[PDB]
């Protein structure tokens, strides 16, 4: 019961599945910080292990493919099982491996994708409370 918000220290949005689509392999983008019964698709809690998950469906985080998207959780895919550690989401079995963001080139939503650790805001995220 456990929500919070992934915002961006590149452009202060925050993770959210992209038009609030519930399927698996939904690209997860950075939006304007909504809020109330709307703001579901932005929200996200860590399991007891304190792999990340969405209050929308329970998926996990997925890197499977060129832009991290929704998929159910699977404990045996190293790439949906993503962490919280300080200002990085961080793959659980490489924490080299960080998520960031990527500004659209089409002046659509960025998006999001996952590769070493580059110090830049762009890999940066602030875990805020629901
Ligand atoms: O575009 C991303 C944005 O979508 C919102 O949901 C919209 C969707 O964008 C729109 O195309 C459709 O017609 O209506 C949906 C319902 O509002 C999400 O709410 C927002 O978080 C982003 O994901």
């Amino acid at each position: 019961p456990k929500f919070f918000y992934i915002k961006s220290e590149l452009n202060g949005k925050v993770l959210d599945i992209g038009g609030q689509n519930p399927a698996p392999g939904s690209k997860i983008i950075t939006w304007d910080q909504k809020k109330g019964p709307t703001a579901v698709n932005q929200l996200w809690y860590t399991d007891q292990q304190g792999v990340i998950r969405s209050k929308l469906n329970d998926f996990a985080i997925d890197a499977s493919h060129e832009q991290i998207e929704t998929q159910p959780f699977d404990p045996n895919n190293p790439k949906r099982a993503w962490i919280v550690s300080g200002n990085t989401i961080a793959q659980l079995s490489d924490r080299d491996n960080v998520l960031g963001v990527i500004k659209s080139d089409k002046g659509a939503s960025a998006h999001i994708c996952a590769w070493k650790q580059h110090g830049g805001p762009n890999q940066k995220f602030i875990i805020e409370s629901e």
